[PDB]
């Protein structure tokens, strides 16, 4: 039988911030319980370093720059001169969604919580593959209600952040919205737990504002600040990832439920106290600590549980993935993304790419094997060996220059095959994305 | 007493393919004539290794990427992502042209030939600080007459090739268009005689298409295909430069008249047989063969005749030359460029640029006394002593790692100051212009 899917995304979360990425501080333990029920993989990563692009390549199972979505969608934050400002930035609509191939497979399709892949009405995920909707189009917004006055005082992009049943009706969170999208979750898999369903749970957890459940902040009485509030949108996003995989076990559905729980890009240890250990850098580099995230697959029925996978994988292969255990036969020609279970089963012990590639202007990476060669517009290109120097410490550029040269090569082929970027931040972001990663350069520890 | 001003800017023309700067098969010897009354820059730059960017630069006294001016503008070879497409793409409204300032000091202003930099009406030479046009909007036509057809038949972008009157008066060329220009800019300075007055004479040649007056082939028996087009081309620019020249001499005005001869961007060694002797690579690149262009300076009253100048000077510095020449006060603070009188005249023994930039994309240079730093998007940055090395042939990048680092951090600190681009050419000419560069890696020779 067609299994159902439910893919868990979390937003802004360190790669060390959970209990089974090595986390004593920080408590998980129904995602602890999910990694223990399926595989955990060592080696996962995003499309970017950043929300909308990583969830556009998410989206499609392509790399988002073939479609020119290259740079990160923030109303307020483009360039004067970007081809695309506000409402009108969004996933193209020539570009077939996750949505739309499980529609096919006769899937009833839902989409809970942050949605980023477009404000303007044209890109809502009603018209993108989905039937059901609560959520917010926009980036980020509060985990508690609006106020009227809060919203009659917003700019112009505010409405993105408004919650949203179906397509315009809009109404605010009755409790903590990282509690409000799980129920809504776990009320979806009650009403549809006779037929194939598709569940899409985009968290706003752990993104800023900082804003927690009093009772989760008082479970944290030794930590302060930012990594105090953390601790506790950590535990409520646990908590409400808990409703979901509750449910199904519940309704006797977890044994034919393809769980997956990822995050859409490396922690940002600045804004929300997010420890990326035992990477290098942060949300909008390319170290390792903005492009590898924590990333588990659950499917009692074939995969074995307490198990890991340690070969690179991407939130490319979801759809193909999702595809193929829906018994889909009519992928698209253009999917960058590989079917997963063969991998996971050892049935094919080849790993899963050879080359993956990430890119934001000037700033890309080709990995080819373990070899990562990283170019910046500021400083010379960088070869790291990731099977020996997990944290990006020791360059090896200078005595591998004729390796240095073809990966270079092998990258401006591939940006060759790139529409250019359909909306460009404003100039500034590029000094912050920078400094950033110098201020994070020092691998993290767990604290 | 105000001086008068003439800048002819020719298109395309080899760095070696004049008399003055070492052809033998070539003929130009009314130019050469120029370059003996005057003072002859050997390192001359463009602010760009294409037409479009380069004349922004020349217009504003600015790096045209400061206001977004970063890829050329050609209708129909931009991006389906461009933020600006066909007439919108345009010198920026809010900028100050090389008219407008001479305008300020009371001088009548004309432009005869090639302008491109924009097709929309709000961009014509007329809202810009002239007073007089004769010539094209757009980046290239005939050199002879297009008949009713061909301009009633041309695509959407065809109407920027029409030669145009002013505002909108649109007649054809009677004769050969170079001899066409060259006489209208000698009929302008004997109409304005008596008064101060700016003449920009943007010639199309040497520019494609390869059309030439049947008499001028025929005084290049020896020579074959292309390049004996070009050689007739470049007899007809230099014969249609006399006339002007001529003018001036014969009503007793070149004793106070500022001419200048440059040239808009490195030959195009592959279209139009241009030969940018010394120099490796051509336009739409930034190896010298791109970027050095021929450069002269005449003005009897001030400046020494047969004298070399040998420090860099860029076409960013003509705008604030002139102006003061004109008797300017009140210069823009953001102006790149200098005043160079004092520099030709040796009252300022410095180099009038210490530090000089170039930027399309991910290609960069940034040139630090005798220092180049080039930035490419596939292959490592490479380091050249221009005072040992004029062909860019022995990087020194391996063995000068400290200044390699710090010229990178100079380079992106400029790039900061810019905007983002606003237009976008398609991907593919990205491959041309790298190609391109590696086919004219080596040095070009007199052939
Ligand atoms: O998780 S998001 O990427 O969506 O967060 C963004 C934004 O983060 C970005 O800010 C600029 C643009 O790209 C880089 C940085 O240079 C990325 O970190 C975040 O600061 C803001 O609070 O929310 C938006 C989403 O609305
Ligand atoms: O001299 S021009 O640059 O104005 O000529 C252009 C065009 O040359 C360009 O073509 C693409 C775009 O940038 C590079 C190359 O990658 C540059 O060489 C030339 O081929 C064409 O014939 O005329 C246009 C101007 O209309
Ligand atoms: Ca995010
Ligand atoms: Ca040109
Ligand atoms: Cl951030
Ligand atoms: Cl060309
Ligand atoms: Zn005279
Ligand atoms: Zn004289």
């Amino acid at each position: 039988s067609k299994p159902n899917i439910v893919l868990i995304f979390a937003d802004d979360a360190g790669f060390g911030d959970f209990g089974f990425q090595g986390s004593t501080q920080l408590k998980t333990p129904n995602l602890d319980k999910l990694a223990q029920s399926g595989v955990r993989f060592t080696q996962g990563y995003v499309s970017d370093s950043t929300s909308g692009p990583s969830r556009a390549g998410l989206m499609t199972g392509k790399y988002q720059q073939r479609f020119g979505y290259e740079e990160i969608n923030v109303p307020g934050f483009m360039s004067g001169n970007s081809a695309l400002k506000g409402a009108d930035m969004g996933l193209p609509l020539d570009q077939k969604t996750m949505g739309d191939y499980l529609k096919e497979q006769g899937y009833k399709t839902a989409v809970f919580g942050k949605w980023h892949l477009g404000d303007a009405d044209r890109f809502h995920p009603l018209k993108r593959g989905f039937d059901t909707f609560l959520g917010f189009r926009g980036g980020d917004r509060s985990y508690f209600n609006y106020s009227e006055q809060e919203m009659k005082n917003g700019n112009k992009h505010f409405f993105d952040k408004k919650l949203e049943r179906d397509f315009g009706n809009y109404e605010e969170p009755k409790e903590y919205l990282t509690d409000v999208l799980g129920k809504e979750a776990a009320k979806y898999i009650e009403q549809n737990k006779d037929e194939p369903f598709f569940i899409y749970l985009a968290f706003n957890a752990v993104h800023t504002p900082l804003e927690s459940d009093p009772k989760d902040l008082a479970k944290f009485p030794n930590l302060t600040g930012k990594r105090k509030e953390l601790a506790a949108m950590t535990l409520g996003l646990d908590r409400a990832s808990g409703y979901v995989l509750d449910k199904l076990k519940e309704l006797g559905l977890d044994d034919n439920t393809i769980v997956v729980f990822s995050n859409d890009n490396g922690g940002p240890s600045d804004k929300n106290a997010s420890n990326n250990a035992p990477l290098a850098g942060t949300k909008s580099n390319q170290l390792e600590g903005g492009i590898r995230v924590p990333f588990l697959i659950s499917w009692p029925k074939h995969i074995k549980p307490g198990s890991t996978y340690d070969y690179p994988v991407s939130t490319l292969d979801l759809l193909p993935t999702f595809y193929s255990a829906a018994k889909g036969k009519a992928l698209g020609s253009d999917i960058d993304g590989v079917d997963l279970l063969p991998y996971i089963q050892g049935e094919n012990t080849a790993r899963p790419h050879k080359v993956m590639y990430w890119k934001k202007e000037n700033r890309a990476v080709i990995r080819d094997n373990d070899w990562k060669l990283i170019r910046y517009p500021d400083r010379p290109a960088e070869l790291y060996d990731l099977s020996s120097d997990i944290s990006e410490q020791t360059d090896l550029a200078a005595k591998n220059p004729e390796r240095v040269k073809t990966m270079f090569k092998s990258l401006f082929e591939w940006e060759l095959t790139l529409e250019r970027p359909r909306w460009l931040l404003k100039r500034k972001y590029e000094k912050y994305d920078i400094d950033r990663m110098d201020k994070y350069r020092l691998p993290a520890t767990q604290p």
